[PDB]
């Protein structure tokens, strides 16, 4: 299987709609990633957002080709695979590696927000790694514009992944985009530091979430996390989105700025 000059050589991942393949150019040996979609107002938006992206912690879009019912979206390859696969279950990863990834994730998210794009599904499966283990935010199939001509639009559509999703998204008819992405970054931070997700969803009927709101940090996963990163998580995973820490203030946090191995 192939497309114009590229061979499709290995399945890198399966998706709801699609598949991502390792594409290797027959002549040049360049290797890229190609997302293959069967059957497009949506993918029209997606491609449009994809052509905006230019930042070292965001997956680069190379171009696309339509061949019948199939669209081929060519993108930078992340040959390190996903962050998901660097997280040891029940353990996490070393704190200095978690911090570095968190810095890189912030740099990507600030970039996105700066161009008025929200990603809306930040989680370790969507955070890929290049050959030097530089983090790249991938998959813009749920991404959308929240700021345009310097005017913010609130969101109303429910989407994302329940364990990463902010509580306002389940309780409010409309909500601001930025604090939803900040929240998912805090759940990613927890996963990195504890190798476990704290709750099934941030709802009033989920006991693990009530436990957090009651500050029972002698329970897992919090008891596995050092007090400095945990103090940051206390400012990110705040139920009311107007009281939640913003990225400019994350950048002032004591753990964020702590030198580590
Ligand atoms: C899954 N999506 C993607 N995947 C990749 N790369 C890779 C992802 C996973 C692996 C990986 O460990 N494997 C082991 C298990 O069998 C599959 C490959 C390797 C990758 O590269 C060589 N690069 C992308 N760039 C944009 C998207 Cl979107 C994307
Ligand atoms: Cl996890
Ligand atoms: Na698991």
């Amino acid at each position: 299987p192939f497309v114009e000059d590229w061979d499709l050589v290995q399945t890198l991942g399966e998706g709801a709609y699609g598949e991502v393949q390792l594409a290797v150019n027959r002549v040049t040996e360049e290797a890229v990633a190609v997302k293959i979609v069967d059957m497009p107002e949506n993918i029209k938006k997606e491609i449009c957002i994809l052509k905006m992206l230019n930042h070292e912690n965001v997956i680069k879009f190379y171009g696309h080709r339509r061949e019948g019912n199939i669209q081929y979206l060519f993108m930078e390859l992340a040959s390190g695979g996903s962050l998901f696969d660097r997280i040891e279950p029940d353990i996490g990863m070393p704190e200095p590696d978690a911090q570095r990834f968190f810095h890189q994730l912030m740099a990507g998210v600030v970039y996105l927000h700066g161009i008025g794009i929200t990603h809306r599904d930040i989680k370790p499966h969507n955070l890929l790694l290049d050959e030097r283990d530089n983090l790249k935010i991938a998959d813009y199939s749920l991404a959308t514009v929240f700021r345009y001509n310097n005017r913010e639009r609130l969101l109303n559509k429910m989407c994302g992944t329940l364990p990463y999703v902010a509580p306002e998204l389940l309780k409010r008819r409309e909500f601001h985009a930025e604090p939803v992405d900040v929240w998912s970054c805090g759940i990613v931070l927890t996963a990195m530091l504890a190798g476990e997700l704290p709750w099934d969803q941030p709802s009033d009927s989920c006991q693990e979430y009530s436990d957090w709101k009651e500050k029972k940090t002698y329970l897992n996963p919090w008891k596995k996390i050092d007090s400095a990163p945990l103090a940051l998580l206390h400012k990110i995973l705040v139920e009311n989105p107007s009281a939640r820490i913003t990225i400019p203030d994350i950048k002032k946090d004591r753990w964020y700025n702590k030198p580590l191995k």
